[PDB]
């Protein structure tokens, strides 16, 4: 169950979600047109969970693809995508 | 450009990815994937007011794909 650590005013631990909810909070306020939220956050979590997987398996596709539960050539794709390649 | 409050998204990914590893994986994208689409969802559809066809547009998806999701969390 991802999850992740924080510290409040005085430390907590709350769902992956939850910082997901938190940031799109933000940014609609930040606003004033949005057309690509999806791409947007999509690549904000696809890479650093890319990074976390390759480092675990020194950067063994194989190893790796089947850690995330899909394929050689999707996952290559991904990497060229973000350039990790 | 997705952050909270002052640190990128991404961050909270990492560590989520961080303690989780730190303990075997077999559907790790798409665990994290729901675990992702299903706020993203929730907040653009509250923010529409539940207008669909905003809430793809704002997203950047067609139509179907919106209600495939959606419906994909029960979110329908």
């Amino acid at each position: 169950v991802l999850t992740v650590s924080t510290v409040n005013s005085q430390v907590t631990q709350k769902p992956l979600r939850d910082s997901v909810k938190q940031a799109l909070k933000n940014y609609f306020a930040q606003l004033q047109d949005v057309n690509d939220l999806y791409e947007l956050v999509l690549a904000e979590v696809e890479q650093p969970l890319l990074d976390m997987v390759m480092q675990y398996t020194y950067g063994n596709q194989t190893r790796a693809a089947l850690m995330m539960g899909i394929n050689r050539g999707t996952l290559r794709k991904k990497l060229k995508k973000y350039g990790m390649n």
